[PDB]
DNA sequence: GGGGGAAGGATT
DNA sequence: TCACGAATCCTTCCCCC
């Protein structure tokens, strides 16, 4: 197996230059409000023109400003951002039948049926890059090795406009070298975790008895990270197929009125229902937040497919339940749909 | 004890 | 941002043989 990642660089500022040529080389900040409109924002991403001076995603736009007041300042245009990455999307499915589409800036490619080695590997990233740069004016980053993760921490290490390969070599000395906490699906707890297991590297995870090592992450990050360290780990590269799919909406206030509850479960249902699409699923869960942000969940499954009626009709069964075997007030409210027919 | 299943906490 | 709330793992609890 050769798999390629595609990285999309700065892409939400990328894409604010490209419709704006006259922006590039200067600093522009695109800010998120994540619908609270009555302040500045944040930083949803920066060029690294802004990156150089401190101004970093995540900080919020007064203090950006507080850096650099003369920088571009632009809203997000959510919609805009999607339709040019689903156009690179489709660009890269010319290059490969196997590809995953991970988020909206990033895309795996198993691309063994056209390269079977490293050197054409890289003329098919460089080809990749130019064809994205020649339709869209995007410049991204390209990884390359034997698998997802190690094609992940390619396209890491070279952003931004780069394009790396890791080989069979290079691997085996990551499995040495590489700090674990920089491996895709290992967030600062965990590491923490199995720092304190000794464990600094993939190569460390060979030296424990796998069931201390389990205990602590869990069978299926074990199962990940030994199987790595092993040089083992071939997952495809497939279409994710989710075994769950809802909608939890943050109400106004606290309440414990069902009447006052219903619009806000109705509208988690709408928009679930949206979600699935063709997907029909066989069960239900109404998940509850309470106020002090702990979770109330009740479920059904049907020997049927849920019509949205019965989603209406059993949501509020399930959600007066939730009243009446809990007296703690509740703030979010919504519904997970699973166990889809097919 | 443990098969079976649900609640709901934990993690990315 | 795409990592606020979705999706997924998985421990704990509980029924009851
Ligand atoms: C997109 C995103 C990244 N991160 C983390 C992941 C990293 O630690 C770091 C950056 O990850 P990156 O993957 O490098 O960020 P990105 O490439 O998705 O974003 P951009 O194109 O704008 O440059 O921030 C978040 O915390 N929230 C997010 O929403
Ligand atoms: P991990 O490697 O740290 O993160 C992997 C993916 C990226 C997004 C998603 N994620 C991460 C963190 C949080 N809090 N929520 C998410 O959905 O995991
Ligand atoms: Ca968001
Ligand atoms: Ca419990
Ligand atoms: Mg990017
Ligand atoms: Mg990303
Ligand atoms: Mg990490």
């Amino acid at each position: 197996m050769i798999v390629l990642f595609v990285d999309f660089d700065y892409f939400y500022a990328q894409v604010e230059e490209v419709l704006n040529p006259s922006l590039k080389g200067k600093p522009v900040v695109v800010c998120v409000f994540s619908g609270r409109f009555e302040d500045s924002g944040a930083v949803a991403t920066a060029n690294y023109e802004a990156r150089k001076f401190g101004v970093k995603a995540g900080i919020p736009i007064v203090e950006a400003k507080k850096i650099l007041p003369n920088a571009v300042y632009l809203p997000m245009r959510k919609e805009v951002y999607q339709q040019v990455s689903s156009r690179i999307m489709n660009l890269l499915r010319e290059y490969s039948e196997k590809i995953e589409i991970a988020s909206i800036d990033e895309a795996y490619l198993d691309i063994s049926d056209k390269v079977r080695d490293y050197r054409e590997a890289y003329n098919l990233g460089l080809e990749i890059k130019n064809k994205i740069l020649e339709k869209e004016k995007i410049t991204v980053t390209v990884g390359i090795s034997k698998n997802k993760v190690f094609a992940k921490i390619a396209a890491d290490m070279a952003k931004p406009n780069g394009i790396k390969v890791i080989d069979d070599e290079e691997v085996k000395r990551l499995i040495r070298e590489l700090d674990i906490a920089d491996v895709p699906g290992i967030g600062n707890i965990t590491a923490e975790k199995l720092k304190k297991l000794g464990i600094n590297k993939l190569v460390d995870t060979l030296s424990i008895e796998f069931d201390k090592l389990k205990g602590m992450i869990g069978e299926a990050k074990a199962k990940y990270l030994i199987s790595l360290a092993r040089d083992e780990y071939n997952e495809p590269i497939r279409t994710r197929v989710r075994k769950s799919i809802g909608r939890i909406v943050t109400m106004k206030r606290n309440s414990r009125n069902l009447e006052e509850i219903k619009p806000y479960l109705f509208r988690a249902i709408e928009e679930s229902y949206y979600k699935l699409d063709k997907r029909i699923p066989k069960a239900i869960h109404v998940v509850a937040v309470t106020e002090d942000l702990d979770i109330v969940s009740r479920g059904r499954t049907f020997p049927h497919g849920i019509s949205k009626e019965t989603a209406y009709s059993e949501s509020v069964k399930l959600l007066q339940k939730i009243l009446e075997e809990d007296e703690r007030k509740i703030r979010r409210i919504g519904v997970r749909f699973s166990k889809f027919i097919e």
